[PDB]
């Protein structure tokens, strides 16, 4: 995956101590060309029985079931992709799907319907850049929920103040959605040059810890 790439990027930007500069010029690091193609707009933790369902900013939906398999539905409302525990992908459609997936497709439909009429869309005011990933894994801490997409992106939504970070190792950029719901995207390399505010800096440090956790978990699974 690209978690190692993200770790290299985060280690470097944090090592630069971006908030400890004579004159922070964060605005110079912003770049709309780096806006993510995808991010999680909504999610529902129904781990008590089925798993975690979620909606991406393009209105597609998906679910990481308790059995570690995934099912995602494109925003066209018919194209489906089933991903087994080990990552094996199968391309299907709602119109023509194997009966073996009836239950999971039904569960995804319930998640889809719920998220279609309930909850706010994170980054609703932002249009993703044009280029479908699935949720590789997720977990919660006492402070936030961490979501890792198959395209390498890692999203961290903080519970207390509703602030969020969307990190992409391909663009080597970070999107920070603040408490006022302002959505700004920065090149990590430019944050090293121009610095940034203490709020973003602190969250980037937390992000590095979360990425280490994700890497540690993968390492454990690989024995």
């Amino acid at each position: 995956c690209h978690l190692s790439d993200m770790l290299q990027q985060l280690h470097s930007v944090n090592a630069s101590k971006p908030s400890e500069r004579g004159l922070v010029r964060q605005e110079e690091a912003e770049d709309p060309a780096c806006i993510p193609i995808f991010w999680v707009s909504k999610w529902v933790d129904y781990s008590d029985k089925y798993g975690l369902g979620y909606q991406l900013c393009d209105n597609s939906v998906g679910v990481l079931f308790n059995d570690s398999t995934r099912l995602i539905l494109y925003n066209d409302g018919d194209s489906l992709q089933y991903i087994e525990r080990d990552g094996t992908e199968s391309y299907l459609t709602v119109s023509s799907h194997p009966n073996s997936l009836m239950k999971k497709i039904t569960l995804l439909k319930y998640f889809r319907n719920y998220m279609s009429e309930h909850l706010l869309k994170a980054g609703a005011n932002i249009t993703p850049r044009e280029g479908l990933p699935y949720l590789r894994t997720w977990f919660r801490t006492r402070s936030a929920i961490i979501l890792h997409l198959s395209n390498g992106s890692v999203q961290i939504n903080f519970f207390q103040d509703h602030t969020k970070l969307i990190l992409c190792p391909l663009m080597a950029a970070v999107t920070y959605i603040d408490e006022k719901r302002d959505f700004r995207t920065y090149r990590l390399s430019l944050l090293e040059e121009y610095g940034c505010c203490k709020e973003l800096a602190s969250r980037l440090r937390y992000a590095r810890t979360m990425v280490d956790k994700l890497l540690s978990s993968r390492s454990a699974s690989n024995r």
